[PDB]
């Protein structure tokens, strides 16, 4: 089932992995574009989500406030993870947040694309991507409204 | 993950519910014109998939064999689940199957128009149509090849 409070169009948050509680950036400057920090706030880690409709109906694009570049998550090039421009021009532009069937509180950001899952964990090279495969729990994340 | 086993294009195959052993039928005569049967083959039980491209990558619609019909699975109107022409012209016309994380050998016909599965069991009305909401083994199903 689909997470139950996913934030509305204009909503600004974070993406924070549950248990590695580092968030998702999306930057232009400097590799990897979109990977984990654990750190302080910067606003390269603040999204607003574009809500599908018609063939996208229940997926999302993940779209940076300060650089408007969507996310991407992908298995046909590398990086598998990374930013572009376009507003959701491509189909692994879109994802979906699906709840933990074992927590409540958590979601996976899926990509109907690739069959794939963003994850973080704190080690384990490489430490962020996308993964297709079994359920893990550095693959949970929340919201984090601001 | 998506089911690892999903019929190509051209191969027919039945439905069959995983412990209720029911099968879909996709019918134009008599309502309900899509439900389940306990019984023997007849063609009405006979399906292919459209394989999605684009936007429907990784989605399928699920056609009938005798009247060409296809599959929908909604939320919008009544009934909920039932057959249309046009090749899959509607996004609640579009499937995705789902491995179960507990038994590799069946899977869950998901719709991402509606968020719901297919299920099937042997009593409790009404016993055949789609659901929102937790994991049960009604929902699970096999690709009975023919």
């Amino acid at each position: 089932v689909n997470f139950p409070n996913i934030p509305a169009e204009g909503v600004r948050f974070r993406l924070r992995a549950r248990d590695s509680g580092y968030v998702i950036y999306s930057r232009t400057e400097n590799d990897p574009l979109v990977w984990h920090y654990n750190g302080p706030p910067y606003d390269d880690q603040l999204f607003t989500l574009i809500h599908g409709t018609g063939s996208r109906l229940n997926l999302y694009a993940i779209k940076s406030v300060p650089n408007g570049r969507v996310l991407f998550s992908r298995n046909s090039a590398s990086p598998t993870v990374g930013n572009i421009v376009g507003d959701g021009t491509y189909n692994d532009n879109w994802f979906q947040f699906i709840q933990d069937d074992n927590d409540a509180n958590s979601f996976r950001i899926y990509s109907l694309a690739s069959d794939s899952v963003l994850y973080s964990r704190t080690t384990g090279a490489p430490q962020f991507g996308n993964y297709t495969g079994p359920k893990f729990d550095d693959q949970l994340w929340h919201f984090e409204i601001v």
